[PDB]
């Protein structure tokens, strides 16, 4: 049952379902749109393998450190890692290297950066997990959607200009199923607050998504 | 300057010179209180990984913490891990699996390891990761001397019954050469942090293995 109570908190509040995207999907953004959202994503991007590490850092679960540490070997070790396939999107995009690293994150991305944080350094390693589940189970169907647009909208006849995404398609669906196990591997009584930080989790990130509109 | 004072602090309160390594390098200790040291470890080593993410997760500085990952992973990633290496040392010390997940922490090793971990968790990434240095910039050392120990007056004649020793001999020097980097890398006019979580540790390892001569 609380497995998939969360899984229709997030479906209900899908990111494919906020203006934001049903715009992306009828080709109806603009590029500036596009690079400003681009851009404001890499705070996120850049704090998602501290949100592992500090659940990492708080378990004794010996088992469920693996899995962590499974992922954010995903996301952090190796060249490229994501956080560089996500510069390589920007800059596809247009946007220099020198514009993204002079961008000031916008309040709406650093609170929903501060919404994770609070989750992965809070009281409940599940919910922390949960909080982490509530963004990752999203990305492989986001992913793909990004990709069809990038490709008949704006002109990305390079594959390698959405490696990012490419990526995501797959490396996504393991994260997912992973923080799914993690979640019931980790729970102590904390069934309520697993599901609290995905309704605070997908509002912010609608939060965000409304900020581009 | 404030690198060598580190060394420094370190080398002027290192493990080796305290009782407990002085008896085990003349053959002095009890089999029980080899036993008990190993098992009384058990805290900090299961402990460790979480000291580098901690660091990790508080550090913005992106090579540093690849840095740190490429640490945790030598740490925890694969099989056998450090710990399950030094599960194979104290299973190798005639201490049964049972025995070892029934074992009570001591005191001393509840303080040690929360000593490590307020320098992680606090305000600088540089004195986080000296606390760690001011470590494991001992073990290689500590290693082959623990080697020549089990070798010599335990009756070890199978190396891989100190694989976690064998391991650390190397690993370990890597180990201490990037958090040094690390350090310099993540100095924000700390150097005064630095050295005091180095005194605090080292001291904090003193109090640990005066555990064992009760
Ligand atoms: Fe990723
Ligand atoms: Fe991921
Ligand atoms: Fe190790
Ligand atoms: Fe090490």
């Amino acid at each position: 049952n609380f497995l998939d109570q969360l899984d229709l908190i997030i479906q209900n509040k899908h990111m494919l379902e906020h203006t934001f995207y049903v715009k992306w999907s009828k080709g109806e953004l603009t590029k500036e749109q596009l690079q400003a959202y681009a851009k404001d994503y890499y705070l996120h991007i850049k704090a998602f393998p501290k949100y592992l590490s500090a659940i990492h850092s708080r378990c004794d679960d010996l088992e469920a450190r693996k899995l962590l540490l499974d992922n954010l070997m995903d996301e952090e070790n190796g060249y490229p890692n994501h956080i560089d396939l996500w510069k390589q999107f920007v800059f596809a995009l247009g946007v220099t290297p020198e514009e993204l690293e002079a961008h000031e994150p916008s309040e709406a991305a650093k609170a929903k950066v501060a919404t994770f944080m609070r989750w992965c350094t809070g009281d409940s390693l599940a919910a922390g997990v949960a909080a982490l589940y509530s963004y990752e189970s999203q990305i492989p169907r986001i992913a793909r959607e990004k990709i069809r647009g990038l490709t008949e909208y704006f002109g990305f006849s390079n594959p390698e200009d959405y490696a990012y995404f490419t990526e995501h398609e797959e490396a996504d669906v393991r994260h997912a199923r992973e923080e799914k196990a993690l979640i019931e591997m980790l729970l102590k009584d904390d069934a309520d607050k697993v599901l609290e930080a995905s309704q605070e989790v997908t509002q912010s990130l609608y939060g965000f998504l409304d900020s581009f509109l």
